[PDB]
């Protein structure tokens, strides 16, 4: 099944790359509204991106941003994507300041879950940035990632200094942002910002409950492999405790 750019009116740019662009979009025909990015073929990582959009296409679920398809011309490169109507997490972080427990806790389950759907092809997942986390029309959380498989503030020590623990990692420092405002190893400079990941070092102020900063301890761990499967995450009394979605 072919695809073409004149098969879609293109609306408001929803964002500029990454190798490109992200438009709203209409298909002409059904009226059906999807997002569509543009990438060009010079920045082209070529190779790689071929192999991103072969796993892509077959990762169906609802809290992973659904690829329809893909088409290119000489100059470019299209990828039909699913469009979320309300925006990245970041973007609600900013206007809400942070998020109560409820609310980072049903969003954990939704990472979790579709880490896992994950897990289960051994597509595994790299680092997760908040403003790579987009929000259907429910309010469900969406991956939007080039960061499936097989700023600092956001890596692991590993990445720093199917083996799939960086993703746990990514789990903690999203679920401390969530609750807290701002990512746990925030500093003045890139040289502080290095050590404290690297040692490890953040802490709570005094609002963070205690369910939380167990589930957050265990996954910011500096031994990738001491950290949580994501079948311990789902089952965290805290997350069972908080969440509205089920495993
Ligand atoms: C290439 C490239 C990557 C980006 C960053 N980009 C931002 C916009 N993208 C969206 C996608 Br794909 C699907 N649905 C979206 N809904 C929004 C949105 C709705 N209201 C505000 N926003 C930001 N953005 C969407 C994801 C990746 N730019 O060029």
């Amino acid at each position: 099944r072919q695809w073409a750019l004149e098969d879609f009116e293109i609306g408001r740019p929803l964002g500029k790359g990454k190798f490109g662009n992200v438009y709203l979009a209409r298909e002409k025909q059904s009226k059906f509204i999807l997002a569509l990015k543009v990438l060009f073929k010079a920045q082209l990582v070529e190779h790689q991106l071929r192999r991103e959009v072969e796993i892509q296409s077959h990762l169906r679920h609802p809290n992973i941003l659904r690829l329809y398809g893909y088409f290119h011309d000489a100059t470019r490169v299209y990828l039909i994507l699913e469009y979320a109507p309300l925006g990245t997490v970041y973007r609600e972080l900013q206007k809400l300041s942070k998020f109560d427990e409820q609310r980072t806790a049903t969003y954990i389950t939704e990472l979790a879950n579709a880490l896992s759907y994950c897990h289960s092809k051994r597509v595994i997942h790299r680092d997760i940035k908040p403003e790579n986390l987009l929000l259907g029309s429910a309010g469900e959380l969406k991956i939007a990632d080039f960061g499936w498989s097989v700023t600092l503030d956001y890596l692991p020590p590993e990445m720093i200094e199917h083996d799939e623990k960086v993703d746990l990692w990514s789990l903690g420092v999203l679920c401390y942002e969530f609750l807290v405002g701002k990512p746990p190893f925030e500093a003045n400079t890139y040289q502080e910002t290095y050590k404290r990941i690297s040692r490890v070092e953040f802490t709570f102020p005094d609002f963070v409950t205690e369910g939380a900063r167990d589930l957050i301890s265990r996954l910011l761990k500096h031994n990738p492999s001491q950290r949580p499967m994501l079948r311990e995450v789902l089952e965290h009394p805290w997350i069972t405790a908080n969440s509205s979605k089920p495993s």
